[PDB]
C-alpha cells in the first residue's frame, strides 16, 4: 500500500473502510468537557543512552521502536504500554499533520502507539475496545532548535533510503511531547495505515511542540519512499466523525 | 464461595481483591456530568413466547438465559450482545441492591449481562477493557404489581432448590428495565462474584423499576441456596472507588 495511490486501502484490508476510521478533524465548539478525563501518567520513559533503539524509515513514516517498562495510563485502571512512535509530515511549504482543527492542518504530528495491558499481542487487540491507545501531539515552527527533536533529526540521512534502519541512542521519550498532559481531546478511532483496525483510543494534546523551520525541513526532506519519491505528505485524509463525540479534558 | 462469610473471596479468586471491583457507593453530586454518553439502544429485545428460556436457580441468584440477536449499543460502534440477566436481593424487612447511592441500599438490583461483539466468547472478554457490558438497574417498592416482573417471579417456585431449573415462555426484557435510557451512571469495574474479572463497562440507570411488595417478598422468601439456606442477601459489598470517576449522562 502507498499513500495517494493505489491499492485501494479496503482491497488491502476490509476494517480501513470502517464507519469510525481515523484521522479528523477536531472541532473545537463541539467537544464535550468530560471532568473525568485526568492528567495524563506516563513511566519509564526517561531512556538512558543504552540500549540503543531501532530508527527505520519503512516507506511511510521514520519509525523509533520503543523497548519493554515504557507505561502509560488515560486513567485509573486504564494502562497501556508503549511500542513505538513515529512522525506524518508534509513538504516545502506545505503541511502535513494527520489531525486537523477546525480544517487547519499543522506541519506535523508525533503518534505514539500503545497496547493495552490486557493484550500480549498487537493482533489480539486489533479492532478490540480500547485495545491500542495513541498520544498525538502536533509540530509547529518555533524560533528555537528543539533539542530532543535533533537527537532523531540528526540521525535521518543515514536511513534516507528507503526500508533502512539504524540503532540510536535512548532519548528523554516524554521530550517529544508536550509538556501540559492536563489539556487534551480523546476520541475513538482507528489506525490512520492499513489495517485500519478501530478501538483505538486516540489522546490529541492541546499544546503543540515546537521545532525549528530548519528541522521541519530536514524532517521532510531527506527520506525517501517508494519508486523513486520523496517521502512526503504521509498523511491520511479526514475522516468523518460519523457521530462520535470528541471529548476534551479542559472547559 | 458463598455470600457472609468465608471462603475470604480473595481466597477462592485473588482477583476479587483487585483495584478497581464492583460493586461501589454511588454518589451522584461528585459524578462527572459527560454529554459524550447517548442514550443506550437495545433492539431484538422483545422476544416472542417461543422459544422458550432457561430460568435456574444456581445458588447464587436466578438466572434467566437469554437468546442470541439482543444487540446493544453504548455508544458509535461500541456493540454487545446480552447473554443473561439475574437478580440481587435481600430479606425479609431488608435491602439488597448491590450498587447504593450515597449510602442508601434498595430492596433489589437486577443485572443484563452482556458480551462485546468485538469478542467471539465470554472467556476472551473476561478481564480486557469494555469485554463485558452490564446494564443495571434498582429495583424498588410501589403500589402495583409489576408485570413484567411477574412472569419471572411466579415461576421461582417450580425451581425453588438449588441447581433446579425450569423453561419459561419468552419474554419482553426492555420491559425489565426503567422508563429512561438517556438517564444513567457508567463506570468500569469487576464481575460482583468469582472470578471478579475486572475491565466491566458498568451503566447504572438513574430511574429505578417498581415492584410490590409482595413481588419482592416472593423474590426474597422463595428460593434455597447452598445446606438447608434460604437464597436471600446475595449481594456483595461496595468496594472503593480507589480514583475512578463515575460518570453521569445528565447534568
Ligand atoms: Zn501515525
Ligand atoms: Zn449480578
Amino acid at each position: 500500500w502507498r499513500y495517494g495511490g493505489d491499492p485501494p486501502w479496503p482491497r488491502v484490508s476490509p476494517a480501513c473502510a470502517g464507519r469510525f476510521q481515523s484521522p479528523v478533524d477536531i472541532r473545537p465548539q463541539l467537544a464535550a468537557f468530560s471532568p473525568a478525563l485526568r492528567p495524563l501518567e506516563l513511566l519509564g520513559f526517561q531512556l538512558p543512552p543504552l540500549p540503543e533503539l531501532r530508527l527505520r524509515n519503512n516507506g511511510h513514516s521514520v519509525q523509533l521502536t520503543l523497548p519493554p517498562g515504557l507505561e502509560m495510563a488515560l486513567g485509573p485502571g486504564r494502562e497501556y504500554r508503549a511500542l513505538q512512535l513515529h512522525l506524518h509530515w508534509g513538504a516545502a511549504g506545505r503541511p502535513g499533520s494527520e489531525h486537523t482543527v477546525e480544517g487547519h492542518r499543522f506541519p506535523a504530528e508525533i503518534h505514539v502507539v500503545h497496547l493495552s495491558t490486557a493484550f500480549a499481542r498487537v493482533d489480539e487487540a486489533l479492532g478490540r475496545p480500547g485495545g491500542l491507545a495513541v498520544l498525538a501531539a502536533f509540530l509547529e515552527e518555533g524560533p528555537e532548535e528543539n533539542s530532543a527533536y535533533e537527537q532523531l533529526l540528526s540521525r535521518l540521512e543515514e536511513i534516507a533510503e528507503e526500508g533502512s534502519e539504524t540503532q540510536v541512542p535512548g532519548l528523554d521519550i516524554s521530550a517529544l511531547l508536550p509538556s501540559d498532559f492536563s489539556r487534551y481531546f480523546q476520541y475513538e478511532g482507528s489506525l490512520t495505515t492499513p489495517p485500519c483496525a478501530q478501538g483505538v483510543i486516540w489522546t490529541v494534546f492541546n499544546q503543540t511542540v515546537m521545532l525549528s523551520a530548519k528541522q521541519l525541513h530536514t524532517l521532510s526532506d531527506t527520506l525517501w519512499g517508494p519508486g523513486d519519491s520523496r517521502l512526503q505528505l504521509n498523511f491520511r485524509a479526514t475522516q468523518p466523525l460519523n457521530g462520535r463525540v470528541i471529548e476534551a479534558s479542559f472547559p
